[PDB]
């Protein structure tokens, strides 16, 4: 079985972890830089100063995904380096755009498409000084909306695949719910607040899209939303009915709105006034407000009732059975194992709840204790190859199979990189980097993806 000519596979990754280069070329401080130098915030005391230097070796990083033959490569622009201060009154930074400008022109030359993520939470520090970025709602959204049109106007005639948002989950519940990511708010109240406010930054980007670009530069544009597939720690109604709550907590509260129209009912009942109303014209802005459903998925979790953590839902989530049997190999971090099936389950039930093609915007793993092992070793990362085997796997069976409209996939990642509050003790990439020296070593999950997907996709 073969997935069509058309269906797009490459990898991913985020201007923040792995550009460096700071304050070169015009670039002002995101959130994240000023998070990074807060003691106890990163768990490795490091921060993406330096990174795998992308930034400076970005036509080495277009020659590595050429050799590596994908079709498309996902990556984000960083704001603070495009309009440094980021608001729409602030100067406009010539340099950084012409940078971006010309690395899409190099992925064009070499026939790899550009998938690009104008937001992938590094908000110019600017804004929060100013207004408390996404909290002010009036003032994010015309400054988000101007930094989506200019984007529009400097890269479009060469991007036809834009996203807007990457996770709004992770930047509302990680950085306003309980502090763990930028800019390390904790409130009951805020991350509700800034969800809405994304998600309707989101929309007033995408109608002007495709209002005013959309028909002569030929492309689409859709948002980036995690999650993993859910299951029932039992088959009681609590186990059952605590599944859908944790699935609205995770996605339904972004994707209902988005695709169906309106915030979902428990949790408007669960967060009654913290939770913003939607006017009756902002309601019909975001409804269908997405022309493909971008999805970043990487495991599958058990879910209980009982929970006492309002940001997850009041749901209890692992990876242990009753039984006591886990669901998969275990790898870096904790939440994560592997589960192939999940994968399967989760692009199909997006599919028919959603009724948008499903791009897998990020799909990876990173071997536990990788970081400890010495690049000739490192290379030969047998849990990552068997993780995408399982994947891969799940996402064929998915699309000619099963029938579910997914249209393509990217790894996560395309190199090791600054996995945020864990530091570069994550690895991630299907290429090994060696921070000392910054030398790139393709790792053996990386000729599978690339044998896989040429053998795969219909010729
Ligand atoms: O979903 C994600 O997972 C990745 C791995 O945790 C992380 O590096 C990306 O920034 C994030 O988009």
């Amino acid at each position: 079985a073969k997935l069509p000519k058309s269906f797009v596979w490459g990898y991913a990754t985020a201007a923040y972890q792995i550009e460096g280069s700071p304050d070169k070329d015009g670039r002002e401080p995101s959130i994240w830089d000023t998070f990074c130098k807060a003691p106890g915030k990163i768990a490795d005391g490091s921060s993406g100063d330096v990174a795998t230097d992308s930034y400076n070796r970005w036509r080495e990083d277009v020659q590595l995904l050429k050799s590596y033959g994908v079709k498309a490569y996902r990556f984000s622009l960083s704001w603070s380096r495009i309009i440094p201060k980021g608001g729409r009154s602030d100067p406009v930074n010539g340099a950084g755009i012409k940078h971006y400008r010309t690395l899409i022109e190099e992925l064009v030359k070499e026939g790899i498409t550009p998938f690009v993520t104008l937001y992938h939470w590094d908000l110019p520090q600017a804004l929060d000084d100013r207004y408390g970025g996404w909290l002010n709602k009036e003032e994010a959204i015309q400054d988000f909306t101007n930094y989506a049109k200019l984007c529009f106007e400097s890269f479009g005639d060469l991007v036809q695949n834009w996203i807007t948002f990457n996770e709004p989950w992770v930047i509302s519940v990680m950085g306003y719910g309980n502090g763990i990511f930028a800019p390390g708010h904790v409130s009951n109240t805020e991350p509700w607040i800034v969800s809405h406010h994304i998600i309707l930054a989101h929309a007033h980007a995408v109608k002007l899209y495709r209002d005013e670009f959309k028909e002569k530069q030929g492309g689409q544009i859709g948002i980036t939303l995690d999650s993993h597939w859910l299951i029932p720690y039992d088959d009681t109604d609590a186990s059952k009915e605590a599944t859908l709550r944790a699935m609205e907590f995770k996605l339904g509260r972004f994707a209902n709105p988005i695709y169906k129209g309106e915030y979902p009912p428990r949790i408007k009942k669960i967060l009654g006034d913290r939770l913003p109303e939607f006017t009756p014209e902002e309601i019909e802005l975001v409804k269908g407000s997405s022309d493909f459903f971008g999805l970043n998925t990487y495991t599958t979790h058990l879910v209980q009732d009982g929970g006492s953590d309002e940001l997850a839902g009041f749901v209890k989530t692992g990876h242990t059975r009753a039984d006591g049997t886990q669901l998969g190999t275990q790898s870096d971090m904790g939440w994560l194992q592997t589960y192939g099936p999940g994968f399967r389950w989760l692009l199909n039930y997006l599919w028919k709840a959603y009724d948008k093609p499903v791009y897998v915007t990020e799909n990876g793993f990173p071997v536990k204790g990788e970081n400890d092992l010495p690049v000739e070793q490192a290379v030969d990362d047998t849990d990552r190859q068997a993780y995408y085997r399982d994947y891969t796997e799940a996402l064929l069976q998915a699309v000619t199979e099963d029938g579910a409209d997914v249209r393509g996939y990217f790894g996560w990642s395309l190199l090791d990189n600054f996995e945020w509050a864990e530091g570069y003790k994550v690895r991630f990439g299907v290429t090994h980097v060696d921070y000392e020296t910054q030398k790139r070593t393709p790792k053996k999950s990386a000729e599978f993806l690339s044998r896989w997907f040429k053998e795969h996709i219909e010729e």
